[PDB]
């Protein structure tokens, strides 16, 4: 049940489609940051996970360039899909910015987002 | 600039193609871990970077299931490309595994990879 | 308002004293992992934070060895303290284990802990 | 053999002292960022590590406030010590700034440092 619309604790919107070959496709809208409207994403996931009750591993990427603006940055979300009464996706993310060699030490932010429907 | 074959410090081979629309397609082979042979990747990149000399931000994802085996895991690489005499892709990554909720605290590994020609 | 007893979402107990010298001293009890009983901690914090409302930056370290056990690992917590009606300490952590360099790529877990009163 | 002067790939200086009880004490100077001169550090380490050839786990913290300035920030380094002809300390670090509740998503940087003599 990964396919569908999800929201994280910041109020961002994540619209996902789960391919039977393990593909991920959709749209992302950030409530925060140097962004506006939708941005394209793509990723992959385990299409044959364990049935001992483990969650489903997954990942996806967004580059913050669209028709309206460029932050010159990209984010990847890595985490696992969890089912049951209340399904959620728990992730941790990295946000890298394009920088000069001078400032590369401070190019990457880390954090975590939690998504539900 | 990005399209082509790259190798990281572990012996792993990353074979990429960067579409002009910001898309990333290719193959990945890991020198290490619960893997063998090639795996499909996909990702995104800033197809309109700065002219001030900044690097080119990008990211990509790999789910470790192919026709030979399934580790039930996925990695995302977030970083930026740097060109010139010595071209490199400098990244940090997240490797998340499918876990029970009891062990979810130990579900995600962190690291860094450097890619060169 | 840092000194005192805190608990995180795992049910771990974090007992801290904030000295005026920017120092952090205390004990830690983990509800999870290769652990039993208390372990020593020590850290640092901004003893002169902004008055604009920003949080209080801080961090602390724990090596998992005590009279009862040795897990051959260490965790660092980095975050900020936030006061008011409901005070919290928001962190991200790095848990590193001793390994052979062949397995060095799988040496480091990343996570986040939330601490309340 | 953790005690001694080390430098990272940025040319920052790490002056460390390992107490017999698993304590770490010393000074830190950053070649970069919002800082100048020496800053106090404290941390812990595994004082009875495995003999199978694994590295020694360790960690330490620095709050970026001293007699000359205050960044309102702290960094924690988590990693392990590795001995031999090329003795090194391999780390990943987290750098957190004090922020408002609104800007917390951009409060924490991650990277990696390599220390040698
Ligand atoms: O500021 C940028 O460079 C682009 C916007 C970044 C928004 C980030 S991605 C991680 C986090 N989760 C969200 O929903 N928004 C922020
Ligand atoms: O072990 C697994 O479950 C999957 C194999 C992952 C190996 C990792 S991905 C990050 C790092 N870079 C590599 O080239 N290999 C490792
Ligand atoms: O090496 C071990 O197995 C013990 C690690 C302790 C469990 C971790 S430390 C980070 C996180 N926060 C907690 O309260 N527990 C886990
Ligand atoms: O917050 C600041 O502006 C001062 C901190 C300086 C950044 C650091 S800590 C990680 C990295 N390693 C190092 O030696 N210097 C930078």
């Amino acid at each position: 049940g990964i396919t569908g619309t999800w929201y994280n604790q910041l109020g961002s919107t994540f619209i996902v489609t789960a391919g039977a070959d393990g593909a991920l496709t959709g749209t992302y809208e950030s409530a925060v940051g140097n962004a506006e409207s939708r941005y394209v994403l793509t990723g992959r996931y385990d299409s044959a996970p364990a049935t001992d009750g483990s969650g489903t591993a997954l990942g996806w990427t967004v580059a913050w360039k669209n028709n309206y603006r460029n932050a010159h940055s990209a984010t990847t979300w890595s985490g696992q899909y969890v089912g049951g009464a209340e399904a959620r996706i728990n992730t941790q993310w990295l946000l890298t910015s394009g920088t000069t060699e001078a400032n590369a030490f401070k190019s990457t932010l880390v954090g975590h987002d939690t998504f539900t429907k």
